[PDB]
């Protein structure tokens, strides 16, 4: 028997639980803490059998019915025996996690952010304490799927899911289940995993500064006046923000670079230009892209026409769970990040949120973001390896 903890209970967390739920030999227990959203998530399901509703590119459909052991808010119950811990839930709920699961994880289970994304190690790292060493830790990209709920409780709906898709992994003392395998089968043939060599090329090539920048682009010196209507998003991108992000991803590849040369043994090389990343030149590169086509800028209406919609996840989770991690990062390499820099202080502002100050972690809401240096990691080996310097004596 495999047990597998899935924490979440919006779309990924659905899909995942069905995809699951379904395979051979497997045991899936559902934890949210949200409320009582177990409780309202058994009741929509009743006797019946989740549904995930596939599209296979081209294949026209697929339904998969599946039922969990258990959906509930009770820590104990799903963690207690897991063997896999998987978090499919916006960045901001992660810490709740970490938090209900630390006195019942045991020491051979692997734990999986999907997503994820960004200083989800250090975070893991300082709610676990002395477990976390134990433990192994994997971090997904992206998630699998693009997928909405149809029904709550009952239907997911996976408009498509990915061709291949890279996780990182910091191994612990214990034996855990096989990580990529594991997980491969959860997921079936699609997408296909592989193994990135190292977590920090994982939270660096997670590319944080991509939609701060597109919306810089849009409306960095933007006077206060309406446009007709919502403007492309990719799509509708010029060249000096083509430039700007090749300009942030020089700056990821010179941070790899600086930790590469400071610390032998990590290989950071699999981090890319933004350019050279897929799966004629980076601006029509994206321009021309068809899995861009008619996706608009965050919208609201004013007057004269529409304005643009600052209250997004493009920033509140892309800057103080992305760009703030690797600028805390950049800080313990000694690498000045300017570029980087410059949309962390425009995308701030715009949220009412503080985080950077004059080229400082020291902003009002730096605690509720995952730099290193909030948990306590400041130097590099101390992001690396988890251990806090103790001198004696
Ligand atoms: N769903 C997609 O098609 C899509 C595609 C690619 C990437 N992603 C990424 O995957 C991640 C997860 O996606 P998703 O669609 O499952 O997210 P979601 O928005 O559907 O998940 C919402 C869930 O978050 C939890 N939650 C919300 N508010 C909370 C709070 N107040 N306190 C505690 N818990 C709370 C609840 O369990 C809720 O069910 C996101 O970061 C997203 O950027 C999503």
């Amino acid at each position: 028997t495999v047990k597998v903890c899935v924490c979440g209970g919006g779309n990924g967390a659905h899909t995942l639980s069905g995809l699951a739920a379904s395979r051979d030999g497997v045991e899936v227990r559902v934890l949210t803490l949200f409320a009582d959203e177990a409780e309202r998530w058994t009741k929509a399901l009743g006797a019946d059998e989740l549904t995930v509703i596939v599209n296979e590119k081209d294949g026209t459909q697929t339904e998969v019915k599946s039922r969990p052991k258990v959906i509930t808010k009770d820590p104990e119950i799903a963690i207690s025996g897991a063997d896999v811990v998987i978090l499919t839930v916006p960045a901001f709920a992660h810490e709740g996690y970490f938090q209900a699961m630390a006195p019942y994880v045991q020491d051979s289970a692997l734990i999986v952010g999907l997503p994820s994304q960004a200083g989800f190690e250090f975070q893991c790292r300082d709610i676990l304490g002395d477990k976390a060493a134990a433990v192994s830790m994997m971090s997904f990209e992206t998630l699998p799927w693009a997928c909405r709920i149809k029904e709550f409780g009952r239907k997911v709906e996976v408009l498509g899911t990915k061709s291949v898709l890279a996780a990182s992994l910091i191994k612990g003392t214990a034996k855990t289940v096989d990580p990529l395998s594991t997980l491969q089968m959860l997921h079936g043939a699609e997408p296909v995993f592989r193994l990135a060599k190292h977590f920090l090329e994982m939270l660096i090539m997670s590319y944080s500064f991509v939609h701060p920048a597109i919306l810089f682009g849009r409306w960095g010196s933007w006077d206060g006046k309406p446009v007709p209507e919502a403007p492309l998003f990719y799509q509708g991108i010029d060249q000096a923000t083509a430039d700007m992000l090749t300009a942030c991803s020089n700056e990821c590849k010179d941070v790899a670079n600086a930790i590469m040369a400071a610390c032998p043994g990590n290989d950071l090389s699999d981090v890319k230009d933004i350019y050279q990343w897929y799966l004629h030149d980076l601006y029509h590169a994206i321009t021309t892209n068809k899995s861009y086509k008619g996706l608009v800028h965050p919208v609201k209406a004013v007057d004269g026409g529409v304005a643009p919609d600052f209250g997004n996840r493009y920033l509140t989770e892309d800057i103080p769970m992305g760009m703030i991690v690797f600028k805390g990062v950049a800080i313990a390499a000694g690498v000045a990040i300017p570029s980087n820099d410059k949309l962390i202080m425009w995308a701030q502002e715009k949220i009412g949120k503080e985080y950077l100050v004059d080229g400082a972690l020291t902003g009002k809401d730096v605690a509720t973001t995952r730099c290193p240096q909030r948990y306590g990691f400041n130097t590099l080996d101390a992001i690396l390896t988890g251990k806090k310097h103790h001198h004696h004596h």
